[PDB]
């Protein structure tokens, strides 16, 4: 079944799920030289005050936040999207060591960790038909780099030892994801997809400009969880990251100079 490893990793991931291959597959590097600029881009609005957070879930690929997607609470509109689309969780991607651990890069640097917070189009009803449609996901993803604290993070930090290996979950309420957001909401778009498998071409990808920094023990604790189920032989979990894929025929669009 894949993973990260040498004979389950992103090089093997084609052989199940063939998209792996397609046209718009995620992540890309962003080359800050070749993105355009876009005018006609709209502000984010990242709407989190009614957010309602409910679990967090070792899932054997990474840690979610989960939160309640059954209304309108934390959604995300403006930007390139049409229409409104829900917050249904939130994870990351981290590397073994700091100078590596993000999905995208940026003028092919590398950063820490990469968050991903995720939502879906309310057109279509349940994050199950919206992972099948074009425009069915979009995903806000934050790069990470070493450096001071997040205070924002630390609730986070400190439950992973509850849920250390695959299929733990623990009780995650009243957690508030503006506390995991840059100061900045300039971005870079362009069209993609999950980045691990079923790999599906479902997402808008927007990606903030402005890393947030998260101390060197923060980080620590991602890489002291297990990719492994309890009772079986210990496998850390790091270096849950997808490398970059070819752009083919996408431009990314800036909605700054
Ligand atoms: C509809 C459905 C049902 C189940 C049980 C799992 C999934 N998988 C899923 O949502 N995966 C996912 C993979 C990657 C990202 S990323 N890293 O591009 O933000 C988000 C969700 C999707
Ligand atoms: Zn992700």
């Amino acid at each position: 079944h894949w993973g990260y490893g040498k004979h389950n990793g992103p090089e093997h991931w084609h052989k199940d799920f063939p998209i792996a291959k397609g046209e718009r597959q995620s992540p890309v590097d962003i080359d800050t030289h070749t993105a355009k600029y876009d005018p006609s881009l709209k502000p984010l609005s990242v709407s989190y005050d009614q957010a309602t957070s409910l679990r967090i879930l070792n899932n054997g690929h990474a840690f979610n936040v989960e939160f309640d997607d059954s209304q309108d609470k934390a959604v995300l509109k403006g930007g390139p999207l049409d229409g409104t689309y829900r917050l249904i969780q939130f994870h990351f991607h981290w590397g073994s060591l700091d100078g590596q651990g993000s999905e995208h890069t940026v003028d092919k640097k590398k950063y820490a960790a990469e968050l991903h917070l995720v939502h879906w189009n309310t057109k279509y009803g349940d994050f199950g038909k919206a992972v099948q449609q074009p425009d069915g996901l979009a995903v806000l993803g934050i790069f990470l780099k070493v450096g001071s604290a997040k205070p924002g993070l630390q609730k986070v930090v400190d439950v992973l030892d509850s849920i250390k290996t695959k299929g733990k979950s623990a009780d995650f309420t009243n957690f508030d994801p503006r506390g995991l957001l840059p100061e900045s909401l300039d971005y870079w778009t362009y069209p993609g997809s999950l980045t691990t498998p079923p790999l599906l071409e479902c997402v808008t990808w927007i990606v903030l400009k402005e890393p947030i920094s998260v101390s060197s023990e923060q980080v620590l604790k991602f890489r002291k969880l297990n990719f492994n189920g309890e009772g079986e032989p210990e496998e850390l979990m790091v270096d849950n990251w997808r490398p970059a894929q070819p752009l083919k025929n996408r431009q990314i669009k800036a909605s700054f100079k």
